[PDB]
C-alpha cells in the first residue's frame, strides 16, 4: 500500500519502494523551495502495524543535494499511513539548514504535508 | 568523517552512525527511555558538501522502533546539523510520531530535542 | 476580520475578539480531550500586518482549566489570518503537559489546527 | 508565585512576568536576537493549580512582534512548563510565524526550544 507515487498538496512528487523489514527507499522531487528534479530518501516504517485500526507509523529524510543543487539542507517527515479507499499519508516535517552557531536559533522550519495518489 | 562514530545524547541513548560518500547514514540507535529496547535500525541523509565556513551540516535519520524483540509501532525522524571541532555536537529537533485511529489522529506526535555529544573513538 | 466564531477541523470552538491594540480574548472549546465546555484564552496578533498580500500574524494560549476539570498542561497556538471569500486561520501547536522531570523528554505533542467560520 | 519575576534565556533574552490567581500571565520580553528592539508585549495562562507532585506546572504565552518602534509581522508562542525549587527553571519549546503570501506559506513556521532561568529579585 505504502509503496508507490504519492503527491502533497504543494504538489511535490513521492516515489517510494517500501521492503518487507521495513525499510522505505525512493525519490522526493519538490515543487517549491530551493531545489530542482530528483532528491534520494531513505527511511523507515512499521513493517508489522497494530490489528486495530490503526495508521502504521513511517519517516523518511531526504538531504536537498543532488547533481543539480545543494541548499545545504535536510527535511524529515514522520507521520502516519492510513489505507483504505482513498489512502494517505499524513505527516509532520522540521526542515533543518545548516548555520552557523549564531543562526542556529532560527535554523529549523516545521510544517505538514498531507500525501495522496492523486 | 566527523559524523561517522559512536555518539550519546543527554537522555543516556546511544547512536552509532556511518556516513556514506553518497550522503546516505546508516547505523543503529538504543533510546534509554520509553517502550524500547536493544538495538534499533537508522538510516538517514546528510549534506556531503557543506559550505567551508563555519556552518553546520544538515542531516537527518528516521528509526521506526521495531526490531526482533519490539514494536512500538512509532517511528523518529531527527532533524538537525552536525557542528565539528573539538567538541563535536548534533544538535537535533525530532517527531515521534505513534500509530492511531482517525479518532486520536491529533495526539499523534510528540515534538522534542536532543544534543549528542561524540565519545572519543 | 479576526473578530468572531470559528471551528477547526476537530469541531472545536473558538470565540474571539480582537483589540485595536493587537490583543486576543476569548474563550476555547475542544471537540477532543480531557476537557469540557469552555475556557479562558488570551494572545496577540500583528495590528498593523504588510500592504503585500501576507497574513497577519497571530497566536494564543489556553491553560487546560476551568470550574469543571484541569488537565495540567496548556496549549499555544502559532499561525495567521488570511482574509477574503473564505477567511481563515492556518496554525500550528505545541500541547504541553506537566510532567515529572523523567517524563520530560514526553511532554509536548505538537499539531495543526485549521480554522473557519462554517 | 515561583513564576512571577525576571527570567533569562540562553540567547540573553529577557522575560519580565507576573502571575495572576486566575491563571493569567502579562508582562514584557526583549530579544536579544532577530528583527527586535525594546520591550514587547506578552500575554498567557498557566496551571494555577499544579499536581502536589514533583510535575512541572504547565503554561503558555504569545509575543507579536509589534511596539511602538517595529514591527516583524511575526508571532511566537512558548509552550512549556516551570519546574520551581532552588534552581527554578522554565523549559519550553516555542513556534514562530511569519506573515506571508500564499505561495509561502510553507516556510512561515520556525520551530525552536528555550530554557529560561531566574534571577533573584
Ligand atoms: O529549500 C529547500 O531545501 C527545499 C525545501 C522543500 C520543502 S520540504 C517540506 C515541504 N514539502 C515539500 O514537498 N516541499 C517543501
Ligand atoms: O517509541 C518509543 O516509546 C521510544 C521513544 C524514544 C524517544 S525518540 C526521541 C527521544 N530521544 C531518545 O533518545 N529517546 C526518546
Ligand atoms: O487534553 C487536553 O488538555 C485538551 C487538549 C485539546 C487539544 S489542543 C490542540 C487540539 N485542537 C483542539 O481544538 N483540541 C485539541
Ligand atoms: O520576529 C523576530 O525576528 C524576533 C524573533 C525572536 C525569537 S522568538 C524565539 C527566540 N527566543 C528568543 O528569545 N528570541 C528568539
Amino acid at each position: 500500500g505504502i509503496t508507490g507515487t504519492w503527491y502533497n498538496q504543494l504538489g511535490s512528487t513521492f516515489i517510494v519502494t517500501a521492503g518487507a523489514d521495513g525499510a522505505l527507499t525512493g525519490t522526493y522531487e519538490s515543487a517549491v523551495g530551493n531545489a530542482e528534479s530528483r532528491y534520494v530518501l531513505t527511511g523507515r516504517y512499521d513493517s508489522a502495524p497494530a490489528t486495530d485500526g490503526s495508521g502504521t507509523a513511517l519517516g523518511w529524510t531526504v538531504a536537498w543535494k543532488n547533481n543539480y543543487r545543494n541548499a545545504h539542507s535536510a527535511t524529515t517527515w514522520s507521520g502516519q499511513y492510513v489505507g483504505g479507499a482513498e489512502a494517505r499519508i499524513n505527516t509532520q516535517w522540521l526542515l533543518t539548514s545548516g548555520t552557523t552557531e549564531a543562526n542556529a536559533w532560527k535554523s529549523t522550519l516545521v510544517g505538514h504535508d498531507t500525501f495522496t495518489k492523486v
